């Protein structure tokens, strides 16, 4: 029946991807952010100038107030607002009703963004990462209890966009080739291990430890790839090299400027393929999922009257680990496996289209001692 979920997930370039869900009762409709980065359901529930609608309270006859307050500090945006349950539920997605707890945001800081189309954010992660602390139940973790939904989703985050959330399973007509897991290292964040990166078949040669400082974590909510300061600047510097052809400015690789080439002319080939090898499942054993600068390269709305293709840098620097977020995913299919503590990869249906390279999910490769690539 997971045929009711493909395509029910919709964004723009650089703000997210929303589903469609239904709190209270009568159900009242908002867009929700769908985040793997956090743990919180939350939802605009006071006026303000980049909301269309919000979470009226006072008029579900469901609602429940817990008498608590909350805020979540995320990297960049934050809010804070009232705790609460009500009955809660998917039109595109399972058929079920579940009380869920609610955090009704109240006040927010450069949390809603202007033209996204999501009032909301599901925090899809665990409950060792949510406000105010590990007691409050995450959404996900109440749907499986209360129905008989599987414990696991997948993503297909498509590259005016859209993709697929598919609740309590793996539908194989959304990907091809075969699914590969890597082990989720602890579960708080969606953590995982990176053994090995290449830039165009070429070895970073880091000690793997510097690939998970502190730690690497799978997050629908953040649009880079986000790298620990010292890869992101022996990644750039290769970029550089590889694109060396061409001259950009400094803030291009800062993800400041934007640069622009005329329509259909954009040199996908002096940019290189970034190879990123996760932790297998068997011993010693590994696999890699290659990345195209189709992904890397956000495409922006042009910022003359003119048509040209401008770009944005969309590989940054972190200072929390590696972030591996929607212009990774996009072009896979990821299976969230939480029942086996597990990440599924393959090749999307929706996958990436270049002239001469493919996005690939390869494997097995062989690594030795890839528990020493652990950060501690
Ligand atoms: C929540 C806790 C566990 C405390 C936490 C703290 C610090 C880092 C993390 C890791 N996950 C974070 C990384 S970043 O802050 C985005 C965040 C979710 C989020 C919060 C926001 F405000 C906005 N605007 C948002 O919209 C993005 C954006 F690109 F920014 F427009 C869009 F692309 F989705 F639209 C997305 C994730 O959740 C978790």
């Amino acid at each position: 029946s997971f045929v009711e979920m493909v395509d029910n997930l919709r964004g723009k370039s650089g703000q997210g991807y929303y589903v469609e869900m239904t709190v209270g009762s009568p159900p009242q409709t908002l867009n929700i952010l769908v985040d793997t980065g956090s743990s919180n359901f939350a939802v605009g529930a006071a006026p303000h100038p980049f909301l269309h609608r919000y979470y009226q309270r006072q008029l579900s006859s469901t609602y429940r107030d817990l008498r608590k307050g909350v805020y979540v500090p995320y990297t960049q945006g934050k809010w804070e607002g009232e705790l609460g349950t009500d009955l809660v539920s998917i039109p595109h997605g399972p058929n079920v009703t579940v009380r869920a707890n609610i955090a009704a945001i109240t006040e927010s800081d450069k949390f809603f963004i202007n033209g996204s189309n999501w009032e909301g954010i599901l925090g899809l992660a665990y409950a060792e990462i949510a406000r105010p602390d590990d007691s409050l139940e995450p959404f996900f973790d109440s749907l499986v209890k209360q129905t008989h939904v599987p414990n696991l989703f997948s993503l297909q985050l498509c590259g005016s966009v859209g993709g697929s959330m598919i609740i309590g399973g793996i539908d194989h007509s959304l990907y091809t080739g075969s699914l590969w897991y890597t082990p989720i290292r602890r579960e708080w964040y969606y953590e995982v291990i990176i053994v090995r990166v290449e830039i165009n078949g070429q070895d970073l040669k880091m000690d793997c430890k510097e690939y998970n400082y502190d730690k690497s974590i799978v997050d629908s909510g953040t649009t880079n790839l986000r790298l620990p300061k010292k890869v992101f600047e022996a990644a750039v510097k290769s970029i550089k090299a590889a694109s060396s052809t061409e001259k950009f400015p400094d803030g291009f690789w800062l993800g400041e400027q934007l640069v622009c080439w005329q329509a259909g002319t954009t040199p996908w080939n002096i940019f290189p393929v970034i190879s990123l090898y996760l932790m297998g499942e068997v011993t010693n054993q590994s696999f890699r999922i290659t990345i195209l600068p189709q992904q890397y390269l956000r495409p922006v709305e042009d910022v003359a009257t003119s048509q040209d293709d401008c770009y944005k840098f969309a590989i940054s620097q972190s200072s929390t680990g590696t972030v591996m977020g929607a212009v990774i995913m996009e072009g896979f299919y990821v299976v969230f496996d939480r029942a086996r503590k597990r990440i599924g990869f393959a090749v999307s249906a929706c996958h990436v289209h270049d002239e001469f390279r493919t996005a690939a999910v390869e494997g097995p490769f062989v690594t030795l001692d890839m528990e020493d690539c652990g950060y501690n």
